[PDB]
C-alpha cells in the first residue's frame, strides 16, 4: 500500500539542500589557500600593531565567522529580494576596497585614510542591513569588532607607512588581494 512515502522526499530535499549550502560555503570562500594567506596578514597587521596576539586572533575569527554565515544564507535563497540587491552592492564595494587597498600601494603615496574609511563603513553598513533579519546581537558584534579594527585611523596610517615595520606586510597582503581579485573571487 502506502508505507511512509514522504521520507524519500524530505531526504531528497536534505540531499540536495546540503549540496548548495555547505559546499560552497567552506569548499569555495575560505579553504581556498590564497584567502588564507590574505588572512593570515591581516592577523599579523594586526597583532603587530596592537601588541596583543589575543585581540588580533578574535579579529580575524570574527571576520571568517561573519563570512562563512553570510555564504551559508545567500547559497541557501534565504535572502529576500532587498537583502540580495544588498548582497550585490556589498560585494561590488568589497572589490572597489580591495583595488583601492591595491592602489594606494601600489600608486606612491596616494594613501587616503578617509577613501578607505569610508569604504570600510559602507562595507560595515551594509552587512549590518543584508543579516538584519537573519543573525543574532553577537554576529552585529563581530562585524563591528572586525570594522573598527581596519578603519582605525592609525592603524591605517601605519599600515601604509613606508618607513616602518609594516612595509612588507603590506606587499604581502597586496600579493594576496590580487590573487584574489585576479581569480575574480573578490
Ligand atoms: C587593510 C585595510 C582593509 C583590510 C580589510 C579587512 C577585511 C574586511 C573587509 C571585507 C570582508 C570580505 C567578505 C567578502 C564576501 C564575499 C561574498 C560572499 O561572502 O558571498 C559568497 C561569495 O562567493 C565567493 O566564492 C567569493 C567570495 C568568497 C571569499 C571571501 C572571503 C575571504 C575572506 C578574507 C577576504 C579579505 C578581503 C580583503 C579586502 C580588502 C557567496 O556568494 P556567491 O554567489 O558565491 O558570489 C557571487 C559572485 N559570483
Amino acid at each position: 500500500t502506502d508505507v511512509f512515502n514522504s521520507k524519500n522526499l524530505a531526504v531528497q530535499a536534505q540531499k540536495k539542500i546540503l549540496g548548495k549550502m555547505v559546499s560552497k560555503s567552506i569548499a569555495t570562500t575560505l579553504i581556498d589557500d590564497t584567502s588564507s594567506e590574505v588572512l593570515d596578514e591581516l592577523y599579523r597587521v594586526t597583532k603587530e600593531y596592537t601588541q596583543n596576539k589575543k585581540e588580533a586572533e578574535r579579529v580575524i575569527k570574527n571576520l571568517i565567522k561573519t563570512v562563512i554565515k553570510l555564504a551559508v544564507l545567500h547559497r541557501n535563497n534565504q535572502f529576500n529580494q532587498d537583502e540580495l540587491a544588498l548582497m550585490e552592492k556589498f560585494k561590488k564595494k568589497v572589490h572597489q576596497l580591495a583595488m583601492t587597498v591595491v592602489s594606494f600601494h601600489q600608486v606612491e603615496y596616494t594613501f587616503d585614510r578617509n577613501v578607505l574609511s569610508r569604504l570600510l563603513n559602507e562595507c560595515r553598513e551594509l552587512l549590518h542591513e543584508i543579516i538584519q533579519r537573519h543573525l543574532t546581537a553577537k554576529s552585529h558584534g563581530r562585524v563591528n569588532n572586525v570594522f573598527d579594527h581596519f578603519s582605525d585611523s592609525d592603524f591605517l596610517a601605519a599600515l601604509y607607512n613606508p618607513f616602518g615595520k609594516f612595509k612588507p606586510h603590506l606587499q604581502k597582503l597586496c600579493d594576496g588581494i590580487n590573487k584574489m581579485l585576479d581569480e575574480e573571487n573578490i
